[PDB]
């Protein structure tokens, strides 16, 4: 029920989960806290400690704004933190079986969150589930976003930018040394992650100093050839002196600059972070992944393009509707509470606000690869095309466009096709598969019969749960035992992938190939 890790040690708690037991260890640190003079720079490694630490509670969420567009409005505060908010937030939790495994393959998880938001602690995130039914051992961390986690100053140790994917580097590496004392396996560990955190997952395929620390890797609705995954540094720059203009701390030795920085209260900093860019997006990363030339060497489409990765089994996938989620907030016509049927003229405005620095004829050629329907007449045309073109663009040919280059480097590819509707979504039904709306059925929410769910969904998690265990496991996603749909690799030739939902789990070929085309070769040109 104690157990010693090589810096110190923890206790944990007892959960009963169907009729079994499952020991959490809740908010255990992995590095000193980001604070004071630490704040902006790489995690330092934790000291030794003494006592017995309590590991019984989430942790603090790193700093961060709140999404507060629909206050009491559950699809909306599902997602924000619900633990307290500090910089002093670099923990992570376990969740191994009871009883205690011998060699227990290990599954990592990354949130997401635009890298500026998101938390372990969420609801959706809970590691009891897999631990139970399949006996793995489920981490996640907490990691540092927004400025505090990706402010960059390339170069400068004082923000070299990265920080929070070092952050999620280190508390892989306290994995390597210390989940064999809980029965794990180091040589057998598998992360994933989603948007945001498969954006991170793939990322650190590419970072070698990730390369020693995992073996396989799931994406879900992320990579980092999506276009909000990666900074520039010309932007990343113009990003942080527009934050120190906007917090007086405009100097000229830039080291002097952070210092002014590191006084300012976090909520300062948090204030000031939305203004940096002159035109926002609903997708605007404003702090995010930069090439620091530490974490990340190159500009990461070339090492993707050269074969510069780890090489090893991916599993990537999105979902139908990965888009609509982002019309809500600010595509005009567009609302929760209604059908949101727009016209012609609020798509065009709406391309605006999704490609705010884009060419009057790039915006119309857009308009013409989406707007010349399969049939006229119909009232959502616009509405469903809107959301398809930030699907499309933002997520769904990126995560393809990913998994192609892969797996022309000769390594195992597995892609889905998520087109499940949640019985209990709470946005309304136009806005269909959201993005997001699959985390609860890799997480197992659907196999606790008394959460509302019907009894296909709770079929369909389990099949997806055994599915991603026996990849991490055995570096193949197949059921075996029941009489189910194998899943086949996906070839740069072929293309083949594997559509997951209640009624049947079919096998198709080329998914969005016209739509991806347009975006992929003849967009980038604009
Ligand atoms: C769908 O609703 C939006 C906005 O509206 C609602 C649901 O929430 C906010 C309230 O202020 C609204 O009264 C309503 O309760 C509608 O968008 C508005 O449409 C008006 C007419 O087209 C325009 O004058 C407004 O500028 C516009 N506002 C925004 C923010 O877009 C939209 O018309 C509704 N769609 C349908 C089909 O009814
Ligand atoms: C983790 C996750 N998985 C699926 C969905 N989510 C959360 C989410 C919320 N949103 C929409 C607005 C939101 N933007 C971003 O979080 C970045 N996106 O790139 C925000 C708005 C206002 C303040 C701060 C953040 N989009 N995704
Ligand atoms: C850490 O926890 C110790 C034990 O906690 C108590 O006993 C266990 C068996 C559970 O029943 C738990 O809910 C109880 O609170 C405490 O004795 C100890 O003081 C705690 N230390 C700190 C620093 O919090
Ligand atoms: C770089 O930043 C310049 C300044 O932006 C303006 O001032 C800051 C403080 C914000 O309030 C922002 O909303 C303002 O627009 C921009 O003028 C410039 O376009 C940016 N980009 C480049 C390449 O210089
Ligand atoms: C766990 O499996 C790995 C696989 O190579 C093996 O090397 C290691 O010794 C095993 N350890 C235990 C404790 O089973
Ligand atoms: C900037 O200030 C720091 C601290 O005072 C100093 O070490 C560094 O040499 C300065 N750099 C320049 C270019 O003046
Ligand atoms: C296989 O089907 C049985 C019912 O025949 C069910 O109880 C079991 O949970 C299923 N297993 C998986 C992994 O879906």
């Amino acid at each position: 029920i104690i157990i010693a890790t090589k810096n110190g040690k923890v206790r944990g708690m007892q959960l009963t989960v169907f009729g079994g037991t499952v020991t959490a260890f809740l908010g255990i640190p992995y590095a000193q806290p980001p604070l004071g003079r630490l704040r902006f720079k790489k995690p330092q490694s934790l000291t030794k400690w003494s006592d017995i630490w309590n590991a019984t509670k989430y942790a603090n969420s790193c700093c961060q704004n709140i999404d507060q567009s629909f206050p009491g409005f559950h699809g909306s505060e599902m997602w924000n933190p619900n633990t307290d908010l500090s910089e002093d937030c670099l923990y992570l939790n376990v969740w191994i079986p009871a009883p205690k495994p011998k060699n227990a393959t290990v599954l990592i998880w990354i949130y997401g969150g635009g890298f500026q938001t998101g938390t372990s602690s969420l609801h959706v995130y809970d590691g009891k589930f897999l631990a139970r039914v399949e006996r793995v051992i489920v981490v996640s961390m907490n990691y540092r976003v927004g400025a505090l986690g990706f402010l960059a100053l390339p170069g400068n140790p004082e923000a070299p930018g990265n920080m929070g994917l070092f952050d999620q580097q280190l508390a892989l590496q306290w994995v390597q040394k210390n989940i064999a004392a809980f029965g794990g396996n180091p040589k057998s560990v598998t992360l994933f992650g989603e948007s945001a955190g498969a954006a991170s997952v793939s990322l650190h395929l590419l970072s070698p100093g990730s390369h020693s620390l995992f073996t396989r890797a799931i994406l879900q609705s992320g990579s980092f050839n999506a276009p909000w995954a990666v900074t520039s540094l010309y932007e990343a720059r113009n990003r942080t002196l527009n934050l120190a203009k906007l917090t007086g701390c405009s100097r000229e030795n830039e080291t002097e600059i952070i210092k002014c920085l590191r006084n300012k209260d976090p909520q300062e900093i948090l204030l000031n972070e939305a203004f940096v860019v002159p035109y926002g997006t609903p997708l605007s990363v404003n702090f995010g992944p930069t090439v620091d030339g530490d974490f990340l060497t190159d500009m990461p489409d070339i090492l993707l393009e050269l074969g510069q990765f780890k090489k090893t089994q991916i599993l990537v996938g999105v979902n139908k509707d990965e888009g609509t989620a982002f019309l809500v907030y600010g595509a005009p016509g567009f609302s929760k509470d209604n059908n949101s049927i727009i016209t012609r003229k609020e798509f065009q405005e709406g391309l605006k606000i999704f490609f705010p620095g884009v060419s009057e004829f790039g915006k119309e050629s857009i308009l013409f690869h989406y707007t010349d329907w399969v049939d006229d007449q119909r009232p959502e045309n616009y509405r469903e095309a809107l959301g398809d073109v930030v699907g499309d663009y933002n997520f769904i040919c990126p995560a393809l466009e990913f998994t192609k280059k892969f797996s022309e480097w000769g390594n195992n590819a597995f892609f889905y096709y998520f087109e499940h509707r949640s019985s209990k979504l709470p946005w309304p039904e136009w806005m269909g598969v959201m993005h997001g709306y699959e985390i609860e059925f890799v997480f197992g929410l659907p196999l606790e019969r008394r959460d509302q769910y019907t009894k296909a969904e709770e079929i369909l998690s389990r099949s997806i749960v055994k599915r991603w265990a026996n990849f991490a496991k055995y570096g193949n996603p197949q059921e075996t035992q029941n009489q189910s749909t194998s899943w086949p690799v996906f070839k740069s030739t072929e293309q083949k992938y594997l559509t997951l939902n209640t009624e049947s789990t079919r096998i198709m070929t080329k998914l969005r190939a016209q739509q991806c085309r347009f975006w992929t070769s003849f967009f980038p040109k604009v």
